[PDB]
């Protein structure tokens, strides 16, 4: 079982905290403890509709905060995030909507949806949990790696259209009085947030990525030039944190304070996309490509989610899988100069104490713009794809014939064969962009198992590849 | 005389029209074209203090759709282009107060100032107009050239911060009805031209900017390559003209339609600058770097600026002296590849012809918005201070010392040498500057030849030097 994977994860637990003193630590802490208190708060209105008052805390916080630091201790590389996801937000809205014809029970019907789900989850803890060697072979890991960041880009565009429909301008003007407001008259719409926020948005996008390209750039020194290019983002949230302040404009901001067996049937559905998504959460994140690292745990993360199933259950809190575009995120940060990435265990976890301070004088994070903390979404969501390798053959369609590519002497005979390979590639990612359109992503591993299927149709014209995992750069000599 | 000059640059009239008919030379036209119909406007409104009804068509735009084009058929190297310029408008600001007091005339007293001063003019293109071989040695025209460029940066900046005077924010809002404005009270100043200003002009110049450098990016066809790479500019405007469009706030845009002898110690005086100015806009264009060229004239041109600075005094028409910024941008668009540059004659005069079409119905000119157009002026402007040695230098200052430099053997061993040359021409700037600030531009050359004076100085310090002209790059092999 597990023990053979505790085993190996133990020696290191010494080795980690001393690791952890290094200044770049500090940048990823307070980067992405700006990342996870957004995605909390924006779920936290989502799932805002079942769950209303409950308490004197709003309990997304309160959730997230305890789960990821009993997680991010030690759980088989903790450099992943738990938070909130997609699939899951989506379900209680189907189980809210099919408890609201009073089958006598809601949050305790979630009790023995939580908890047997739970013990499905110790019996396939107990059983087996390792699909790597003949399911996830660099193709349709990458393929989900490069849609799941497409998701998240396009959740930040329509983050802000709903924003821009939100506060409307009115267009109409250099008159002067004609458009007095007043129950009134003709003028009950803002002016001038959204034209403010689009200079906020674009422009952290555009600095943030400019500074991360500036590592590159002579002219400055070099100790401090690598000082400035990790800390990268979180200065780029404080230049445009002033730039709202000089600007006397706002803007919205941050603002954070039979009954049982007929549960284990969505408990038989929710163990399996709970089970799928840690997975793709992991296997992306172990990426032979992030050299030298210090171990890989399968099954006890997946023994950690089940124990902290119950207490989340219990306490009417939601349900916490492993991140897949903050964790390639995450790990972005921690690494050196390509030689290793670390294996820091405090930065995983400091990011959950500080959610778990919810005021830490909440005047002090009353004062950020709630738009530029949609862009260092989607600075996370265009970054999230650099390393993968279906980007460099996606960006190899548009690229003329006379020019270097990588890999040598396999496919250099069959160039027709990459734009064939991609293309194919191409294709089931739009079959799994409109089926996560219709109501298909609660049952969520059907565009996985389908997305592996064709990898077996690929078995039908073989060759030597090179489209395999754990080789990335070869030099052959 | 100028018969030596004219003898050179007879035989290339039928060499160069039919050199005309290519797509790049398309481009720079409509380019420059927006920016001459931007540069008559803005100063057609400065102007517009002395001379206000005298015609139904304001005159700036006439007086430099005519002086132009006679001009740029043939002046040697015509791809210069006349203009109004900074230090003529500051001396007619003094000439209109001089003529205040009532000596009897204005436009008429302008007669006789820009009639003698034509008569000096004839007396300088007749003794001698050449300074080259000893004044103006590769020091000190960069010199001028790297401070003349941070006016017209500086100028851009300026005329958009009296655009947000001029469109002021409220910065008092999320609550709604308290800014009524009604002769009225408390809110009779207008939202959100201003911050949609900025988004056009700091995006159009990180467009146009990236653009030019989508020329070297291999994602794209190379024969489409080159030609967008070269219509960068003016779709860069028309980008940012629809995004005007969507959005359905405006903003400013462009809307088009005892005499004789006191008068010639002023003409004495103005018969000086025009000469300096024309030397300086002419040696930095000359500029070897500038490779492989067909002719330079030096007294045909300003015995070209003498003739039509009659037909511009007759008709109260403001004295027209050769451009700085805008042919040195001019001349980037019209090269290939470095491979020489053009002799193109239609291109430096069907500007002024598209001038000279004062309407060509001006609607279709009427929803171009005016600060996408101060932002091609910041494009012009970082452009121009690109080829020069200078700011290789200056941007050496702050690179630190285990790099790679251009030439070789001759300021290797002076490392420390390097970094005094160049903080002695930063600082004859600074004093160049703050002289601008006060009333010493009318005074021209002395910003001038006080400014060539301190190459005197550097024979005192003399070894071997690269830092001379008519030698840009040196293979030595």
């Amino acid at each position: 079982g597990l023990i053979k994977d505790i085993k190996r994860k133990a020696p290191f637990f010494a080795s980690d905290f001393y690791d952890a003193l290094n200044i770049q630590a500090l940048s990823a802490i307070l980067f992405i403890y700006l990342a996870t208190v957004t995605n909390a708060i924006t779920f936290g209105g989502l799932l805002g509709d079942a769950t209303d008052n409950m308490q004197g805390v709003l309990e997304s916080f309160l959730g997230t905060a305890v789960s990821g630091a009993i997680f991010c201790l030690f759980a088989g590389q903790p450099l992943t995030i738990l938070s909130s996801t997609g699939p899951v937000l989506v379900f209680e809205r189907l189980l809210f909507n099919f408890s609201k014809d009073n089958n006598f029970d809601y949050l305790e019907f979630r009790l023995w949806i939580g908890l047997w789900s739970a013990f499905l989850c110790l019996i396939l803890v107990a059983t087996d949990a390792s699909f790597l060697v003949q399911y996830f072979t660099r193709f349709t890991e990458e393929g989900f790696s490069s849609l799941i960041s497409f998701i998240f880009i396009y959740d930040a565009f329509k983050k802000m259209i709903k924003l821009a429909d939100y506060y409307p301008i009115n267009s109409n003007f250099k008159v002067g009085y004609n458009t007095l407001f007043s129950v009134g008259n003709n003028c009950n719409f803002v002016p001038d947030i959204t034209l403010m926020s689009f200079i906020l948005f674009l422009g952290t996008y555009t600095s943030s990525m400019a500074l991360k390209k500036f590592k590159t750039s002579p002219y400055f020194p070099t100790t401090a030039r690598k000082l400035i290019s990790d800390f990268a983002i979180i200065l780029s949230i404080l230049i445009f944190c002033v730039i709202d302040a000089l600007v006397g404009v706002d803007t919205p901001k941050l603002i954070v304070p039979w009954v049982c067996l007929a549960a284990a049937i969505p408990a038989l559905l929710v163990t399996i996309l709970i089970f799928m998504d840690q997975q793709i959460t992991a296997v992306i994140v172990n990426r032979k490509e992030h050299k030298l690292k210090k171990g890989a745990g399968y099954h006890l993360d997946l023994f950690w989610v089940a124990i902290l199933m119950v207490i989340c259950s219990l306490m009417a809190l939601p349900w916490y899988v492993a991140a897949t575009v903050i964790s390639i995120a995450h790990i972005d940060s921690l690494k050196m100069e390509f030689l290793g990435v670390r294996e820091q265990r405090v930065t995983g976890t400091l990011v959950f104490i500080l959610t778990g301070l919810s005021v830490f004088m909440a005047p002090i994070l009353k004062f950020i713009p709630m738009p530029v903390l949609y862009g260092v979404f989607l600075y996370m969501g265009v970054a999230s794809l650099n390393g993968v390798q279906f980007m460099d053959r996606l960006k190899l369609l548009l690229m003329p014939l006379k020019h270097q590519p990588d890999f040598i002497y396999l496919r250099h005979v069959p160039l027709r064969r990459v734009h064939l390979f991609t293309f194919l590639q191409v294709l089931c990612l739009a079959l799994l962009w409109i089926l996560k359109s219709t109501v298909a992503a609660i049952i969520f591993p059907v565009m996985i198992l389908a997305l592996v299927a064709v990898r077996k149709g690929m078995d039908y014209l073989f060759s030597q590849h090179d489209l395999s995992f754990l080789d990335d750069v070869i030099p052959e000599k």
